[PDB]
């Protein structure tokens, strides 16, 4: 459907170019009539060193400058000839060029381009301190035809320049169709018209939705009089320049109501139902680095390696934490690595191959850098046929993997940390996949008993299946309800504050605008329309914090009022800026 | 005869971690020295074969006290263990302590007097927890043993030591010291009886340096390429490094330092000190490419970068900004990033340039346009509508190997004009050249915007003598001059093919007369300070250092 729009750096059935159109070196015979439809061009026009003959841009209307080529000029055109021959630019039939929002005019020196000193261009451009340079082209150029009045693109009849600008009514404020003081211009002009209509411009100001100048393009997303919230707009139009789209250039792809080439920083192309658009990350953006090891030729962990891990929530391939590369190989010399440089891996989600952890820094009790951590794939392994393997590590209390939730396969050593308690208790078999049987080697760590005696077992909140460490929040699943994944011990339900509802078991909070009860459930779920009783105002069956004031619906902005009983009611229908109270005294 | 962590030196840690219990231990047989330490953990073997190891230097050590750790080699459900350490001839252990603890089967570790082997005073020693129903020692051995055998005895090393002597010692006597480039002890007083060296060590004498790669010739009074020259690999002289590690400096290496590169020399690899900085190649700009100009997301990949595979471009969006895809216009002075370029393998394109900027003096380091990718209708060159130059400033351009050159409708470019193309461009000259509608000869001429009467026939990049293609005369630092300082001036100089050259700088500048005819030491007529044989030198040799002995 009518994709009219095309970048500058102009083919086909192209209407509007977004971007310059820039025409250089191009040879005597090149096919020049795909630019047969062009009627705008939001950049400029640059035309050089060109032996065609004419240049065919009957349909161009506008010349909008938004970018302008030599800090001066909207239209560009210098040296069409060549000198040794005779071939050489004839004519410029721009022959329904009405108007130049920005910039001036340079046409000069094309030894062989005839009229340029006929065109009032004055009457072209919009700007009254625009320059206008035209010279040193034609010698002895063939007469404008009867008709034209002394002004032509070119000799014949209908290569005529009209010109189109009239004395405004100091009402209008240059935007007229007319001299009268009736016949301004629409607001959403940005030179002149033929007519009083968003529909009758020139040039839009801002947007152009299928030939109508509008404020904005159609939103996506709409007030719903019936439903009481905003809801998907089926009419959304998406922002390409200036012209609204139904849908993007065919690699573009749409950061929410605009039309962009990728993705901003914070965000990701999803693909919806086949629509492609960038939502945002949760925190940060999946990066994916390639890991350690077999595969890779680091096969440690080292000072010289360890920043290729900034931001990564993926690791294609392992993690293997050496000594060498802890300490250093001052043989080779690699220095000694920074602890604090370890940080760098609480960003990661996922380890497609193996975790190898035979050295770790000894202030650091624990492996909380991997806190995050959620899986371990095991498609690449370790040893024998090792997956997660921790070996010698003796400064380690606890392995502190709170987000570990699937080993997918291979099997797991823990053995000589000599001060490792918590994982006594663990349920391996909740986090490891496959066959249960044949898959431990872990041994001679901490004894079970004194890791008793000092009371370093799991929190009475975690379940059956243990801990990664001591705590609510190390639990690997809790006895009832959790909060920001915190075990605890009830929900906020009929006091306390935050006041909550629970889901599956985890306690989530009501939403602000629901009104605490006492000693009865606030709310049964999130949104404000599960609130046993709004706080502030209702509208229709959402508890809100205002009424709407202005939010766009389908035939304009919705206005309402509070009600008696605070719900929110229509401001009157011959209102504007909106009201307070049903009365038509009550407006604005 | 040396190795990383039929191996003598084990340069690095000796680890041997998870191994089962009969994999194949022989190619430790022969090691005979351990830089740094051996960690013997989680295993299942029943012996562990070192016959030769006879020093552990602990130059790295484990968990901050150790040099020895053996640790955990035990099965449980299985009877697979470590029984034997067979260190028969383990004779000192330089720095770092010992740790044998948790070995469920191993035996005779409370035999050892470990502080026979230890060279360090407060060192630490942690024998305990290991094997229980262990034999007694052979009565040879004398309660001291690696094992049940007669040939598994530990024979004690230290001997009290004479004062002279202060640790190292090959017996009591004043008479037997070691010598100094000795680490540890010694079976004589000689280079060759060593345990350790010290510091190097040249096919068996310790010695305090390797042979160095420069000797002194007095039949010619200078150094020398020297045929007994060895280098550094840990503390082992080689006469080859390692197969593909490389010589930097007197020392083997696996990779150069930053600042400099490896050459390939004599046809053996070396690393050569670079000046400025060290080739690096980019991508550039084109067909070939993502980008179809360099711009503001794109400059910084150029940082640093001496050669261009491929082209680049410089259009107008580029230099501007893209409002409509939003990329920002370029900060013209981040264009001094190409300062640093010297090649370019395709076509260089300039077709929009910033308005401040008179000259593309940024490529002033440009030499060589390839011209192995071309523009448009084959175009090496192109330098179009750039309505704000004055001059080219292609200072050090020389070669352009193939295409065309397109230099047009830039108003204000003069200096071009008596360029002679023929020396930077080769190959057939006639039809490459589309040069027009520049700024006039004749205005040029008018405004004194020829150039530099030093210039030679072949043209200027610019006003100025640094801007010539070639000079008439004399040339310092690709800057033309009328003169070299023969006879006159603060530094002194010589020609070589119209170059001004320094004088080594000991001759003695004396007046009106040539100081020099050359670089050397030997070519200047006469020095301040002193000579020996044909060479200048100030500071007299303080001692022979060369063929043999000082
Ligand atoms: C995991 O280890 C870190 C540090 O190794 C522990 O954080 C420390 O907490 C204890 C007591 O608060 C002290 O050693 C320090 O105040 C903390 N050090 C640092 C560097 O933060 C953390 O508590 C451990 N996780 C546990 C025990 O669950
Ligand atoms: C090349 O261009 C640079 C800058 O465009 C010139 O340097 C300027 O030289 C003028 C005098 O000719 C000074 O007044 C300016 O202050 C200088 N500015 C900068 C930024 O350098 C240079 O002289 C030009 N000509 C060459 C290199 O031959
Ligand atoms: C808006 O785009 C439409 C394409 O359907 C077309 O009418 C025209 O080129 C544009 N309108 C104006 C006023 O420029
Ligand atoms: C990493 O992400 C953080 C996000 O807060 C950002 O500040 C930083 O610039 C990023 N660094 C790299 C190298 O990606
Ligand atoms: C990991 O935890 C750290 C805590 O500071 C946080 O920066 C990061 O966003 C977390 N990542 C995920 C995936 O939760
Ligand atoms: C561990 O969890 C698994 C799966 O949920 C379960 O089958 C098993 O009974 C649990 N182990 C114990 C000891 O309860
Ligand atoms: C929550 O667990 C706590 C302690 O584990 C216990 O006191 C209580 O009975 C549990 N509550 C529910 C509703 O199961
Ligand atoms: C909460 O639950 C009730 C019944 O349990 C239901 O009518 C509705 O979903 C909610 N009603 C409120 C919060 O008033
Ligand atoms: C605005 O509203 C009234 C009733 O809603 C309607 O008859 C007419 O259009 C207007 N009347 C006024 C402004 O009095
Ligand atoms: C020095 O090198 C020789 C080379 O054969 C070797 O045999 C000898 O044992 C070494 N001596 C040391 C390391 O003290
Ligand atoms: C290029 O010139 C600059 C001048 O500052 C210098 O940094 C660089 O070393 C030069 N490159 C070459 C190859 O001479
Ligand atoms: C570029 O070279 C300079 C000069 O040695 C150095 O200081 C800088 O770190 C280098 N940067 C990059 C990105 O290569
Ligand atoms: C250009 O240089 C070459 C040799 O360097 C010579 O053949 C030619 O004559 C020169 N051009 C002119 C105009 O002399
Ligand atoms: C350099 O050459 C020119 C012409 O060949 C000559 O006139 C001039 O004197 C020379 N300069 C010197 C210092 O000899
Ligand atoms: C000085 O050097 C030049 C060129 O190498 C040579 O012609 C001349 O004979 C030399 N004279 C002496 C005394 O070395």
């Amino acid at each position: 459907n009518s994709q009219a729009v095309c970048p500058g750096t102009l083919y086909e059935r192209c209407e509007v170019v977004m971007g310059n159109l820039e025409i250089v070196l191009t040879g005597h015979n090149a096919d020049l009539s795909f630019l047969q439809w062009i009627r705008e061009v939001t950049g400029y026009v640059l035309v050089a060193m060109n032996e065609f003959s004419t240049l065919p841009l009957p349909n161009l209307r506008v010349v909008r400058g938004t970018q302008v080529y030599d800090g001066k000029f909207a239209i560009f055109v210098m040296l069409n000839y060549n000198t040794n021959s005779s071939h050489a630019l004839r004519q410029l039939r721009l022959t329904q060029l009405t108007e130049i929002l920005s910039g001036g005019v340079y046409i000069e020196k094309n030894d062989k381009l005839c009229h340029m000193d006929t065109i009032d261009w004055r009457d072209i451009v919009r700007d009254r301190d625009a320059e206008i340079v035209v010279k040193d082209n034609g010698r002895s150029c063939p007469p404008c035809h009867e008709v034209c009045k002394g002004r032509c693109w070119g000799p014949g009849s209908e290569d005529c320049q009209t010109l189109t600008k009239t004395i405004c009514a100091p009402q209008c404020n240059g935007h007229c169709f007319g001299p009268n003081p009736n016949q301004c211009c629409h607001d959403e002009c940005a030179g002149g018209c033929s007519g009083p209509q968003d529909t009758d411009c020139f040039a839009c100001r801002h947007f152009n939705d299928s030939g109508a100048c509008v404020p904005r393009c159609p939103q996506p997303l709409v007030y719903n009089k019936l439903t009481f919230q905003l809801e998907p707009n089926p009419h959304t139009k998406y922002q390409y320049g200036g012209v609204c789209v139904a849908s993007c250039p065919h690699n573009f792809v749409v950061d929410q109501t605009s039309c962009v080439r990728a993705c901003p920083p914070d965000k990701m192309e999803v693909d919806k139902n086949g629509l492609k658009m960038c939502e945002p990350c949760g925190g940060l953006c999946p990066k994916a680095c390639e890991g350690t090891g077999s595969g890779s030729r680091f096969q440690t962990v080292d000072s010289s390696n360890i920043d290729g891990f900034v931001n990564c929530t993926k690791i294609l391939g392992n993690l293997d934490f050496l000594i060498t590369g802890l300490n250093g190989d001052p043989w080779h010399k690699i220095p000694a690595l920074d602890p604090e440089k370890l940080n760098v891996f609480r960003t990661v989600r996922e380890i497609t191959g193996y975790l190898n952890i035979q050295s770790w820094p000894p202030h650091m009790h624990n492996f909380s850098v991997f806190s995050n951590l959620t899986t371990i794939g095991g498609r690449s392994l370790y040893n024998r046929g090792f997956s997660l393997l921790i070996m010698k590590n003796l400064q380690v209390t606890s392995l502190g993997f709170r987000s570990l939730k699937e080993i997918s396969a291979g099997r797991i050593y823990i053995s000589a940390n000599r001060q490792l308690c918590y994982h006594h208790s663990l349920n391996w078999t909740k986090v490891l996949r496959g066959p249960t049987e044949e898959r431990l080697d872990i041994k001679h760590n901490r004894p079970r008993r004194d890791c008793v005696a000092e009371g370093k077992v799991c929190d009475p909140l975690c379940s059956s299946g243990g801990c990664w460490g001591p705590g609510p929040g190390q639990c690997l699943s809790c006895r009832n309800y959790s909060r920001g994944g915190v075990c605890v011990t009830h929900c906020n339900f009929l006091n306390g504050e935050p006041r909550e509802f629970a889901h599956e078991a985890e306690c989530f909070s009501c939403h602000p605008e629901c009104q605490p009860m006492e000693g009865t459930a606030t709310c049964n779920g999130s949104g404000s329309d599960t609130c046993a009783q709004c706080a502030h105002f209702r509208d229709g069956p959402h508890c809100v914090s205002s009424c709407p004031h202005g939010v766009l619906g389908a035939k304009g902005p919705i206005y309402k009022y509070p009600d008696v009983q605070n719900e929110c009611r229509p401001c009157h229908e011959n209102c504007t800026q909106g009201c307070k109270g049903p009365e038509l005294q009550d407006c604005l």
